[PDB]
């Protein structure tokens, strides 16, 4: 039931103990903490306590991922949330792609979360249903506008894992109205992976009175590492300070 392969260089989780306000950062499907690290480091430098976990079956080998279910990915996030609760009075959650899905999921099950920052979060990806063949699909290159960036992601995607994601997304979509905390929803106009309309499914679905969509015009899907990174960091910091206890 445990991972059989070692953690890849660059895929290590990140923890920083600072003040009583904490931020949980969640990476995406087939990705690793690498996707979120620049944000995590910026938030720690600003005085936040920070938790950037490595999702089970991620950052090792796609064969480990194939052996996980979405419950394992939820468990990794719950564990990180729990780490923060032991240290913080105020907790924010942010995440990219499926990390954004998991951000929404955690807020749907924990009303104490003080605010969320989903980034190109996924609750409906029609491409999965369309395709739903081989045991592993060749991964397409990382969707970044800046070609110089090196993202860390599995070279193959187990198709069985796509079914797990679809289940997680379906459950998350169904429960959106449980979210009442403030929300800052980032979306890349030119996301070629997660259809940008997901931003509006989320905006309309949640019950929050304080919510907004910020469109990113200079990034593709992996916006946390792309040209609009500085803006994501700056606006996220403003959001944390505004809503912190
Ligand atoms: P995010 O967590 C990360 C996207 C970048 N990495 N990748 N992969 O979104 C995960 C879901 C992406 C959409 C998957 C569509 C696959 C369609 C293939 C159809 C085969 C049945």
């Amino acid at each position: 039931m445990s991972e059989q392969y070692p953690v890849l260089s660059g895929a290590e989780p990140f923890y920083a103990e600072n003040g009583p306000v904490g931020v949980l950062l969640v990476h995406g499907f087939t990705g690793t903490p690498h996707s979120m690290r620049p944000l995590a480091e910026a938030y720690a430098k600003a005085g936040y306590t920070v938790c950037l976990p490595r999702l089970k079956g991620h950052g090792t080998h796609y064969e480990d991922m194939e052996r996980t279910t979405f419950h394992d990915w939820v468990a990794s996030v719950e564990e990180g949330y729990g780490w923060l609760k032991q240290r913080c009075q105020t907790i924010f959650v942010t995440g990219l792609s499926m990390g954004g899905t998991l951000t929404l999921y955690l807020a749907e099950h924990h009303p104490d979360i003080c605010g969320i920052v989903p980034i190109n979060a996924a609750v409906d990806i029609p491409a999965i249903a369309a395709g739903m063949l081989p045991r592993y699909l060749d991964s397409i290159g990382s969707d970044l506008k800046n070609p110089d960036v090196k993202e860390l992601a599995y070279e193959k995607t187990p198709t069985a894992s796509l079914l797990q994601l679809a289940r997680l997304m379906a459950q998350t979509k169904a429960k959106l109205d449980r979210i009442v905390c403030p929300a800052l929803i980032f979306v890349s106009d030119e996301d070629h992976v997660v259809p940008p309309g997901n931003a509006d499914i989320i905006f309309q679905g949640i019950s929050s009175t304080e919510k907004e969509i910020v469109r990113l015009r200079n990034s593709y899907h992996v916006a946390t590492l792309d040209y609009d990174q500085p803006m994501i960091i700056e606006r996220s910091l403003e959001f944390f300070a505004k809503h912190a206890g």
